[PDB]
Protein backbone atom coordinates (compact mmCIF):
# COMPACT_ATOMS: atom_id res chain seq x y z
CA UNK A 1 0.00 0.00 0.00
CA UNK A 2 1.60 3.03 -1.36
CA UNK A 3 0.58 6.68 -0.75
CA UNK A 4 -0.20 9.14 -3.48
CA UNK A 5 3.25 11.05 -2.80
CA UNK A 6 4.85 7.85 -3.02
CA UNK A 7 3.31 6.24 -6.26
CA UNK A 8 4.46 10.20 -7.70
CA UNK A 9 7.93 8.96 -6.89
CA UNK A 10 7.78 5.79 -8.26
CA UNK A 11 6.30 7.40 -11.62
CA UNK A 12 8.86 9.99 -11.86
CA UNK A 13 11.73 7.16 -10.88
CA UNK A 14 9.91 5.82 -14.11
CA UNK A 15 10.19 7.99 -16.28
CA UNK A 16 14.17 7.75 -16.49
CA UNK A 17 13.72 4.02 -17.42
CA UNK A 18 11.12 5.54 -20.29
CA UNK A 19 14.50 7.25 -21.80
CA UNK A 20 16.21 4.08 -22.42
CA UNK A 21 13.78 0.90 -21.69
CA UNK A 22 15.82 -1.14 -23.61
CA UNK A 23 19.56 0.21 -21.83
CA UNK A 24 17.61 -0.32 -18.46
CA UNK A 25 16.09 -3.66 -19.62
CA UNK A 26 19.41 -5.21 -20.36
CA UNK A 27 21.76 -3.96 -17.61
CA UNK A 28 18.57 -5.55 -15.54
CA UNK A 29 19.00 -9.07 -16.81
CA UNK A 30 22.42 -8.91 -16.79
CA UNK A 31 22.78 -7.89 -13.39
CA UNK A 32 20.41 -10.71 -12.61
CA UNK A 33 22.09 -13.37 -14.48
CA UNK A 34 25.84 -12.20 -13.35
CA UNK A 35 24.75 -11.90 -9.84
CA UNK A 36 22.46 -15.53 -9.59
CA UNK A 37 23.48 -17.66 -12.09
CA UNK A 38 20.81 -20.13 -11.42
CA UNK A 39 18.61 -17.61 -12.98
CA UNK A 40 20.10 -18.37 -16.60
CA UNK A 41 19.34 -21.68 -16.30
CA UNK A 42 15.50 -20.88 -16.69
CA UNK A 43 15.60 -19.34 -20.12
CA UNK A 44 16.49 -21.60 -22.85
CA UNK A 45 16.98 -18.97 -25.30
CA UNK A 46 19.94 -17.21 -23.26
CA UNK A 47 21.56 -20.58 -21.18
CA UNK A 48 24.27 -20.11 -24.15
CA UNK A 49 25.65 -16.91 -23.01
CA UNK A 50 28.70 -17.74 -21.12
CA UNK A 51 30.11 -14.52 -20.62
CA UNK A 52 28.84 -11.24 -19.64
CA UNK A 53 30.61 -9.91 -23.00
CA UNK A 54 28.17 -12.46 -24.52
CA UNK A 55 25.72 -11.18 -22.78
CA UNK A 56 26.10 -7.41 -23.68
CA UNK A 57 26.36 -8.14 -27.08
CA UNK A 58 23.41 -10.07 -27.72
CA UNK A 59 20.38 -8.42 -29.06
CA UNK A 60 17.74 -10.88 -27.90
CA UNK A 61 18.30 -10.11 -24.30
CA UNK A 62 17.82 -6.36 -24.91
CA UNK A 63 14.93 -7.53 -26.83
CA UNK A 64 13.45 -9.52 -23.86
CA UNK A 65 14.49 -7.05 -21.66
CA UNK A 66 12.31 -4.27 -23.29
CA UNK A 67 9.47 -7.37 -23.10
CA UNK A 68 10.11 -6.95 -19.07
CA UNK A 69 10.23 -3.46 -18.50
CA UNK A 70 7.35 -2.50 -20.63
CA UNK A 71 5.44 -5.39 -18.52
CA UNK A 72 6.42 -3.80 -15.53
CA UNK A 73 5.84 -0.10 -16.43
CA UNK A 74 2.57 -1.07 -17.11
CA UNK A 75 1.58 -2.14 -13.23
CA UNK A 76 3.34 0.46 -11.89
CA UNK A 77 1.20 2.82 -13.76
CA UNK A 78 -1.70 0.88 -12.37
CA UNK A 79 -0.77 2.60 -9.10
CA UNK A 80 -1.77 -0.42 -7.27
CA UNK A 81 -4.64 -1.96 -8.98
CA UNK A 82 -2.92 -3.86 -11.17
CA UNK A 83 -5.09 -7.50 -10.65
CA UNK A 84 -5.88 -7.84 -14.08
CA UNK A 85 -2.55 -6.84 -15.57
CA UNK A 86 -0.77 -9.36 -13.01
CA UNK A 87 -2.72 -12.81 -12.60
CA UNK A 88 -1.49 -13.56 -16.66
CA UNK A 89 2.20 -12.97 -15.19
CA UNK A 90 1.69 -14.56 -12.32
CA UNK A 91 0.41 -17.44 -14.20
CA UNK A 92 2.66 -17.69 -16.50
CA UNK A 93 5.81 -17.56 -14.13
CA UNK A 94 5.02 -20.00 -11.52
CA UNK A 95 2.92 -23.13 -14.26
CA UNK A 96 5.21 -22.29 -17.45
CA UNK A 97 8.59 -20.55 -16.52
CA UNK A 98 8.08 -21.72 -13.42
CA UNK A 99 10.02 -19.09 -11.65
CA UNK A 100 10.42 -19.48 -7.73
CA UNK A 101 9.47 -15.85 -5.92
CA UNK A 102 12.85 -15.91 -4.49
CA UNK A 103 13.94 -14.99 -8.09
CA UNK A 104 11.64 -12.10 -7.97
CA UNK A 105 13.39 -10.68 -5.43
CA UNK A 106 16.63 -11.09 -6.68
CA UNK A 107 15.38 -9.17 -10.12
CA UNK A 108 13.53 -6.49 -8.22
CA UNK A 109 17.01 -5.81 -5.68
CA UNK A 110 18.80 -5.41 -9.15
CA UNK A 111 16.09 -3.09 -10.35
CA UNK A 112 17.29 -0.78 -7.62
CA UNK A 113 21.12 -1.31 -8.37
CA UNK A 114 20.79 -0.88 -11.92
CA UNK A 115 19.10 2.81 -11.15
CA UNK A 116 21.92 3.43 -8.89
CA UNK A 117 24.37 2.74 -11.39
CA UNK A 118 22.66 4.53 -14.03
CA UNK A 119 22.00 7.55 -12.26
CA UNK A 120 24.40 7.62 -9.15
CA UNK A 121 23.07 11.08 -6.94
CA UNK A 122 19.79 11.38 -8.73
CA UNK A 123 18.19 8.36 -7.37
CA UNK A 124 17.35 9.63 -3.86
CA UNK A 125 16.24 8.10 -0.66
CA UNK A 126 12.76 8.64 -1.10
CA UNK A 127 13.05 7.41 -4.27
CA UNK A 128 14.77 4.64 -3.12
CA UNK A 129 11.71 4.06 -0.84
CA UNK A 130 9.14 4.37 -2.83
CA UNK A 131 10.30 2.15 -5.70
CA UNK A 132 11.20 -0.70 -3.21
CA UNK A 133 7.59 -0.98 -1.57
CA UNK A 134 6.21 -0.89 -5.36
CA UNK A 135 8.41 -3.92 -6.23
CA UNK A 136 7.50 -5.13 -2.84
CA UNK A 137 3.88 -4.84 -3.59
CA UNK A 138 4.66 -6.21 -7.32
CA UNK A 139 5.96 -9.74 -5.73
CA UNK A 140 3.57 -9.50 -2.65
CA UNK A 141 0.64 -9.71 -5.16
CA UNK A 142 2.48 -12.73 -6.94
CA UNK A 143 2.94 -14.30 -3.67
CA UNK A 144 -0.46 -14.74 -3.02
CA UNK A 145 -1.18 -16.48 -6.63
CA UNK A 146 1.69 -18.56 -6.35
CA UNK A 147 0.12 -19.93 -2.84
CA UNK A 148 -3.24 -20.34 -4.46
CA UNK A 149 -1.68 -22.52 -7.06
CA UNK A 150 0.63 -24.30 -4.52
CA UNK A 151 3.66 -23.19 -6.29
CA UNK A 152 7.20 -22.93 -4.77
C1 LIG B 1 9.78 -7.76 -12.94
C2 LIG B 1 9.61 -9.08 -13.01
C3 LIG B 1 9.24 -9.81 -14.31
C4 LIG B 1 8.44 -9.41 -15.29
C5 LIG B 1 7.60 -8.11 -15.37
C6 LIG B 1 8.45 -10.42 -16.31
C7 LIG B 1 7.76 -10.37 -17.49
C8 LIG B 1 7.78 -11.32 -18.48
C9 LIG B 1 7.00 -11.28 -19.70
C10 LIG B 1 6.06 -10.12 -20.10
C11 LIG B 1 7.28 -12.39 -20.39
C12 LIG B 1 6.69 -12.82 -21.74
C13 LIG B 1 5.23 -13.29 -21.54
C14 LIG B 1 5.05 -14.43 -20.56
O1 LIG B 1 5.64 -15.52 -20.82
O2 LIG B 1 4.30 -14.27 -19.56
C15 LIG B 1 8.24 -13.17 -19.63
C16 LIG B 1 8.78 -14.39 -19.99
C17 LIG B 1 9.67 -15.11 -19.25
N1 LIG B 1 10.09 -14.81 -17.97
FE1 LIG B 1 9.71 -13.12 -16.95
N2 LIG B 1 9.29 -11.45 -15.92
C18 LIG B 1 9.80 -11.08 -14.69
C19 LIG B 1 10.68 -11.81 -13.93
C20 LIG B 1 11.23 -13.01 -14.31
C21 LIG B 1 12.30 -13.72 -13.63
C22 LIG B 1 12.99 -13.25 -12.33
C23 LIG B 1 12.56 -14.84 -14.32
C24 LIG B 1 13.60 -15.95 -14.09
C25 LIG B 1 14.66 -15.85 -13.28
C26 LIG B 1 11.69 -14.86 -15.47
C27 LIG B 1 11.65 -15.86 -16.41
C28 LIG B 1 10.98 -15.79 -17.60
C29 LIG B 1 11.10 -16.73 -18.69
C30 LIG B 1 12.01 -17.98 -18.68
C31 LIG B 1 10.32 -16.32 -19.68
C32 LIG B 1 10.15 -16.98 -21.07
C33 LIG B 1 11.26 -16.43 -21.97
C34 LIG B 1 11.22 -16.95 -23.39
O3 LIG B 1 11.71 -18.08 -23.63
O4 LIG B 1 10.72 -16.23 -24.28
N3 LIG B 1 10.88 -13.74 -15.43
N4 LIG B 1 8.52 -12.49 -18.46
Amino acid sequence: GLSDGEWQQVLNVWGKVEADIAGHGQEVLIRLFTGHPETLEKFDKFKHLKTEAEMKASEDLKKHGTVVLTALGGILKKKGHHEAELKPLAQSHATKHKIPIKYLEFISDAIIHVLHSKHPGDFGADAQGAMTKALELFRNDIAAKYKELGFQ
